[PDB]
């Protein structure tokens, strides 16, 4: 059971590295 590309996508479009940078 894993499932790592549905939580990348809005962990990486909301943060950004920074903050929506």
């Amino acid at each position: 059971y894993d499932n790592i590309l549905v939580k990348m996508f809005k962990t990486n479009e909301n943060n950004d590295k920074s903050e929506l940078i």
